[PDB]
């Protein structure tokens, strides 16, 4: 699914990301544009063999496990298909754990290069939320 903005926005918030380790709804909607343009089915592969997966683009190297990511962690308990539904519920909860862990947003390097420091509340402007 590609969500629009004050869609995706809609979903976040209603899904808790409204403030989240003190990052505000602009920055998850910024970085989800930046990393996935806002769709659910985006996958990518990285250098070391793992893949991004989903519209936070969540490595297999720690967070899921797609079953070609030899000896990589599996830290949100799911298999990487699970964060590329319709539904952000999967890809919401795993980011959740992701951002908590101590980094914050710096593990999304598309969020880091082109959200951090930016007037990220230009990416919610013109949304009923
Ligand atoms: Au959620
Ligand atoms: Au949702
Ligand atoms: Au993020």
């Amino acid at each position: 699914k590609v969500f629009g903005r004050c869609e995706l926005a809609a979903a976040m918030k209603r899904h808790g990301l409204d403030n989240y380790r003190g990052y505000s709804l602009g920055n998850w909607v910024c970085a989800a544009k930046f990393e996935s343009n806002f769709n659910t089915q985006a996958t990518n592969r990285n250098t070391d063999g793992s893949t991004d997966y989903g519209i936070l683009q969540i490595n297999s190297r720690w967070w899921c496990n797609d079953g070609r990511t030899p000896g990589s962690r599996n830290l949100c308990n799911i298999p990487c298909s699970a964060l590329l539904s319709s539904d952000i519920t999967a890809s919401v909860n795993c980011a959740k754990k992701i951002v908590s862990d101590g980094n914050g947003m710096n593990a999304w390097v598309a969020w880091r290069n082109r959200c951090k420091g930016t007037d990220v509340q230009a990416w919610i402007r013109g949304c009923r939320l």
